[PDB]
């Protein structure tokens, strides 16, 4: 069929614009996603030494094309970033709705009483790190990057179910693994990787 059948088989939450991330509100200050991504690109492009006056931060390439703000000679170490990011999220709960650049968050609908991750919002979190801005809908996050075959994906990518990648969404972690945020009452986890409902491709946002 079109979907992962071991999953709730709706478009995932799809979460407009660019959210508020961060609120202290002893301090009373609130920032966004684009805000808190586009500080840590740029710190993470004056760790290699590359930071220009003219970098906002944000990192993406234009939509298809092979060529993004992270030189290629750097992406192995971008990409391993964005991994080890995700991954030390292991173990965080579930959230419909939930996450944004700074960590997981509280959910809408279902996900309401919750803090934690969905699918999309960890992929955006995880990417957040080195500059690379997504939206949180797995749908939307498909139509960005660039397309690679899903029979060449390769650790780093990101690999997508449902029609229109509109279901779920996942971080290749290579050997056949990938990094998840499944489903409610469960965990941020590392699980095989699923074939029912992929898209035919895979998306890569950092060149390597």
């Amino acid at each position: 069929g079109l979907w992962d059948p071991t999953l709730p088989m709706i478009p995932s939450a799809n979460i407009p614009g660019d959210p508020i991330a961060v609120v202290n509100q002893v301090l009373g200050i609130s920032a966004t996603s684009a805000q808190v991504t586009a500080n840590m690109g740029r710190k993470f492009l004056e760790q290699l030494g590359i930071l220009q006056p003219t970098d906002t931060g944000i990192t993406n390439a234009p939509a298809g094309s092979a060529q993004g703000r992270i030189p290629r000679v750097y992406g192995r170490q971008a990409s391993e970033y964005v991994i080890r990011r995700g991954m030390s999220q292991i173990g965080v709960p579930y959230s419909w709705g939930g996450g944004n650049a700074a960590g997981p968050s509280k959910g809408i609908d279902s996900g309401a009483g919750t803090v934690g991750f969905d699918a999309s919002g960890l992929v955006l979190y995880s990417f957040a790190g080195v500059g690379i801005k997504l939206p949180h809908y797995s749908g939307s996050q498909y139509n960005l990057g660039r397309k690679i075959p899903s029979s060449q994906m390769r650790r780093g990518d990101v690999i997508f179910y449902g029609p229109n990648g509109s279901q779920h969404v996942t971080i290749y972690l290579g050997n056949g693994q990938m990094l998840e945020a499944p489903d409610v009452g469960l965990k941020v986890r590392v699980a095989p990787v699923r074939t029912a409902g992929m898209t035919p491709y895979v998306v890569r946002y950092i060149e390597y």
